[PDB]
């Protein structure tokens, strides 16, 4: 029963190795065991097969679960107690053939979230962030998958608006960070606790300010929407392929566009694209063509120059270290709150705005490739 | 558990300030009794984040709620009537990264009862709100805030047609909302007395006019709908924001459409959208999509232009000039008899009446905001 | 021992002749057994009851079934050796009035899984199947009608990214494609644990991948897709004729179709036609009946060629042996993700597909029979008419 | 692991939801279905409480053979079908139109019943994706069979009503079958 104590060792390392989850899961022999370092897991280690039972006895113990319950699947709040942690971390276990899978999403701090310009918004791109998040209600969307950065920007944004004087809380599946100056709520929608119930807990605690983990149902995008409309700030999250596509998506999704407009402020398109470990960095060169298409014209061709996460200790082993996020920013002037309403396409929202000097997701993907803070391997991979 | 003394500081300052709330807030080393006023918070004492655990025990405590159980959220309310303290609490906690929120929501002092007419309705809907009353039977259900809408415009309607000669009854917990000529229950679901029961009375008294402060209960909603389906006045609340939305709603706590459908004559709401300063107005523009989407008549889709202020020494800070009350009358006909049955949707229901010059809230809403005197974001705001 | 001699000789077998399952089917004497041979059971031997009971009982011992009760359903799991086989086996009974039924399916591990360029792409096609099931994250959906082979392509993109290195997860009824140190979840509905239940844990068990073997349970889909809605790579096995049927099933199963247009990066609809027994497959056709009803290109009519099973011992007495699967890949681009995020019919998919590249699952099936590969009287079969 | 599922008798609601689940996976449930008609059949799994989403997943046709008596074919009296019979019934217009009615008057073919032993009424009912949605939304036998019964396919209720139609049988009989 060795993994009585070396999950604690996973969990711990998961922090301290910049890991937002923690892994537990068997082999034939041993346990396969991985944190997710930079959004990807790596193979922290191995303990013995007997020992994930163990493991799932520390993850189930440090978060109430019933430690017989090794049939089917159970989750909790780990009142985690090891080295750097004193966090409810996000605990799941699931029966497996060679043992019950072991997890904790990480519940990481304010200080592992990159800031709302860090990320690598572009002054213009920027600005625009701005000008919506220092409104004093209203809503901005933000989007993408998991790993999109969207959750730094979020997030990023609560350690920019989740002050004292505001009360802010937050709706996330599950919680991925723990903020002060702000109340984090952890979600599941496989329970019924969907994010459209969450808000209706969220409002029912009257906030000043939300995070919304994710929209989903109509209703998930219409209340954290009614949030904005009861004077609050509302930040939330989408999955789509453009900023202007959130505004459309959210049409498409029949959240009333009306209610879309009556909050909107702004949206960011947002992708994580691995970081260039520095210790690995490796300059390649471009195809033009493919460069024409992202926006860099004859000149910048001749000269471009794309730089490889070629591999290091300092990255983890991934190639890149973090990730850093690709932004679009679109403000809501009235020819977009028009387009909002009048059910306008991804690609008639955008042309505007980027006729506005807005710089797209495939735009600022290459320009960061270039500019020697990724490849466009990962770019391209993780883009529009 | 002093805990309470943190928070009992601020049930002093945030009962004295008429907040909104109170906020015992699971920070991450600390709890943060947070007072939410004007709108927004403002900080007042702190308990230790061992405390908030505390906390949520006792606000569990205060409403018969499983006061053990630290990690999962519960909710309900009660009556904290204790002199300079006047104002209901909400129960409600929520789990976070650090424990549950503790809340403790300020359900507004009742601010009595409007004489309906005061709502400043449109005319094409206050004109029809005495058409309404000139047929004394059946239900009148209104919805809208605690201390500026549920109980307060439901008790309106009683105040304009429960004369002295009626057999009118009200049920509420505490009783607040007070009418001369009228009886006022007081709720004891302690004794077993919940709203269904209370009503059981309302029904088996034969009155002229019944009146439910809250629809709290299936049998609630159902004996209220069952003596309304004799002809009783059955007046009542719907805590909700929408009379479309309370059209259609008793269904969903159980109760046969026969009797809730047989029942109706007609629906009110009320919002506080906020107003802009005029003399400082910024044209925004009233989009005629998002007025289609909303289905307000052709009068405010095109008939129209929204401003919005500055934010701006004569609003204020977000734009807009204090709260502006919107209203709405669902006259209930035969056809909308058939529509509750059906289960049609919050912006049909509506839309029938706007069709007819009956502003709604979203029409004496948008209206309103369409006119220039408000932003159809803030109507919008409110009339979701 | 002959108890032993039918077990270990008839497993040997049913993997050696492609069975994916073992039966032993009760008869009063005698029970037919059968191997589940491309897709169905074919005539391996015949079994007395009094076997039912001995042999029966090795596979409710091997299971770990109850060996009385004639009056209760039963399941278990065992790992098997003999000859040319180290394979696992699910091991299941029923009671019968002719002696309790057995079943041992052959849990293929994840050394028979074959790789994403034995998916049968042409160049053009190929080339954007490998870009698609390359991406970090998104759903690659596998389709096609049970008789599909599904596990296999299913598993064949789990394997490209199954590293234990990596967190890739999958859910089994019972474990079979081990490759230890990716999570294998072995589900137990009756604790609770279906497959629903089992992605419901997947999502919460944040792998990198979520796979779903088989999509028995409805709500099944939706989390494996969901997982992908949220940024997980996800590989599926979801019944389709159709690929941009399949898109549209996505939708019909509960996977949000807005997400889905973001999320989805490729669509396979497959299904097995019997291959023609490589040791008896005989040069035949095709045959006039078959080409009417399927519509075959003068290319694939008159050049192209179908072969004969005529029999090879191995084909269970049919002479087809082997699954054969048709791959119709719809590639998720933006026309397609267009019309996911519209909530588009498989006809409005189709269409847009077509006009972009996606040969049908009939055309695909009718050129790879013509390969050499089958018969298109199989092609009929599974498709039209 | 069926290729082919059956069910002797679908007797309850458990039954029925599971022999659902037992074709949701993609196996033939072949079975028992405690009806007269095989439009019914299909409609059924709904009424017996199945889990509606087994009951999209699993149905794919139904098989009739339900017997009529026969009408004493030697002896037959013309009786004029009523075509509005025939139409509200939903045949195949010819099978509505030319078709003619027949009953036994008794005879030492049929005895004194009118009919000579019985007739077993043919059907085919085939769940392509439109009727998969009518049977989920809880369409009648008549829709569903109506439906199948195009392009000339016999159903209890047209190849009955088109035997009677013929004097095999009467459409009184075939009635009765596919009422």
């Amino acid at each position: 029963s060795a993994a009585q104590k070396f999950v604690k060792q996973v969990i711990r390392e998961a922090f301290l190795q910049d890991a937002s989850d923690i892994h537990i899961e068997p082999r034939q022999n041993d346990v396969q065991v991985r944190l997710r370092i930079d959004g990807a897991l790596r193979p922290y280690s191995t303990l013995p097969k007997g020992a994930l039972n163990a493991v799932i006895s520390v993850v189930k113990i440090m978060g109430g679960l019933n430690i017989a319950e090794k049939r089917l699947p159970q989750d909790g709040r780990v009142r985690y107690r090891e080295g750097a942690i004193d966090v409810d971390l996000r605990l799941s276990t699931l029966p497996t053939v060679y043992g019950e899978k072991a997890v904790m999403r990480l519940l990481k701090k304010a200080s592992d979230i990159p800031e709302i310009e860090d990320l690598g918004f572009a002054p213009g791109v920027f600005e625009r962030f701005k000008e919506v998040i220092s409104k004093p209600y209203g809503i901005f969307l933000i989007t993408g998958p998991t790993g999109s950065g969207k959750s730094f920007t979020t997030f990023s944004i609560l350690k920019r608006i989740a002050t004292p004087d505001k009360n802010t809380q937050t709706i996330e599946d599950p919680v991925e960070y723990e903020i002060p100056g702000i109340n984090q709520t952890q979600v599941n929608p496989q329970a019924g606790l969907t994010f459209a119930r969450a808000l209706r807990a969220f409002l029912r605690q009257d906030p000043d300010i939300i995070m919304v983990g994710e929209i989903r149902d109509s209703e998930t995008a219409k209340i954290a929407t009614e949030a904005a409309l009861t004077g609050h700030l509302v930040i939330a999250t989408l999955h789509t392929n453009d900023a202007a596509q959130a505004i459309t998506r959210l049409d498409e999704m029949g959240v009333e566009p009306f209610n879309i407009s009556a909050a909107l402020i702004g949206v960011l398109s947002q992708r994580l694209v691995r970081r260039v470990c520095e210790h690995c960095k490796v300059e390649v060169k471009p195809d033009p063509e493919t460069l024409r298409r992202l926006g860099l014209s004859e000149a910048e061709i001749q000269g471009a120059r794309l730089y490889k996460g070629m591999g290091c200790e300092r990255c983890g082993g991934t190639g890149y270290k973090g990730r850093y996020a690709i932004h679009e920013l679109l403000v809501v002037d009235d020819e977009i709150r028009h387009a909002i309403v009048a059910g306008k396409s991804a690609t008639e929202i955008k042309e505007i705005a980027r006729r506005k000097g807005m710089k797209t997701l495939r735009e600022d993907g290459l320009y960061k490739a270039l500019q020697g803070i990724t490849t466009l391997e990962e770019v391209l991979a993780r883009t529009i």
